């Protein structure tokens, strides 16, 4: 399958050089697959998730997405136009408050809730976690990523936007799940996002239009913006068998464009995600 004039973060992840604007990519989409994003919520109702959208649990008094962030990131999953996984099923947790933020133990316990959650679920070729969120050093918050993959679900974080060394933040700085920096559309590091060992991929983090709320779209920057790419590339990949919820992570670094990227410090890998498609 081929969409015409997509988003340039789509056909990125579909070709091995910047530029180009068709995202090539299998029709199988991502069906039967979930992917949980964990945000300040999902407009459901938007048009662009086609019925494929669902909040499943909030933390505040109302379940809605009145920021448009976790908007945005379930657009990059698996929307119509804007989305990697164009068949995936999307589920909302709520544990960021219309402001953007949230306390580190409502992120614990909406990780935890997953983990749990997806044993409610149909997701028979297996469940994928896009967590477009984090703070400073959290041994704890680490840990409830650690569980979350350790469950049997793919666990993708975003690396941080403080152009530093991702060790320093969490869930980022967790070794066992796909910590995600950000790229721009002419293959260089974002300027804000962070780097270091602990990254394990790069994703289209620049200038990335996806849905907002009241039924809208807009462009917005963000290693928030690149973590659902790699989400809901994984989840592409398991719909076609090509890998698990274990594996995904290195299965993607196995497979990314190599060496693509400028700015890249030392010590950092230069990775970018791709699908390799071959129609």
């Amino acid at each position: 399958a081929a969409q015409t004039n997509a988003p340039w973060g789509l056909a990125r992840i579909s070709s091995t050089s910047p530029g180009t604007s068709t995202y090539y990519y299998d029709e199988s989409a991502g069906q039967g697959s979930c992917v949980y994003v964990i945000d300040t919520g999902i407009e459901a109702s938007h048009p662009e998730f086609e019925g494929r959208a669902q909040m499943v649990k909030t933390y505040y008094y109302s379940s809605r997405d009145g920021n448009g962030h976790g908007t945005h990131c379930a657009g990059t999953v698996g929307s119509r136009t804007y989305g990697v996984a164009k068949k995936t099923q999307l589920f909302g947790v709520k544990v960021l408050d219309d402001n953007g933020s949230g306390q580190y133990s409502t992120i614990i316990a909406g990780m935890d809730f997953v983990a749990s959650d997806k044993n409610n679920r149909n997701c028979p070729k297996g469940v994928v976690a896009s967590l477009s969120l984090g703070g400073g050093y959290s041994s704890s918050v680490n840990s409830a990523a650690a569980r979350l993959q350790s469950s049997g679900v793919m666990v993708a974080v975003a690396a941080g936007n403080n152009n530093a060394d991702a060790r320093n933040y969490s869930p980022a700085s967790e070794p066992s799940v796909c910590t995600v920096g950000a790229s721009d559309r002419y293959d260089r590091r974002s300027s804000f996002s962070n780097y270091g060992s602990v990254l394990d991929i790069f994703g289209p983090g620049t200038d990335i239009l996806s849905t907002w709320i009241g039924g809208s779209t807009r462009s917005i920057s963000g290693t928030s913006m690149a973590t659902p790419h790699v989400a809901g590339l994984a989840a592409y990949l398991m719909t076609l068998g090509k890998t698990t919820a274990a594996s995904a992570c290195r299965y993607i670094a196995d497979t990314a464009n190599k060496g693509d990227l400028s700015n890249i410090p030392f010590g950092t890998v230069n990775l970018l995600a791709y699908n390799n498609y071959q129609a």
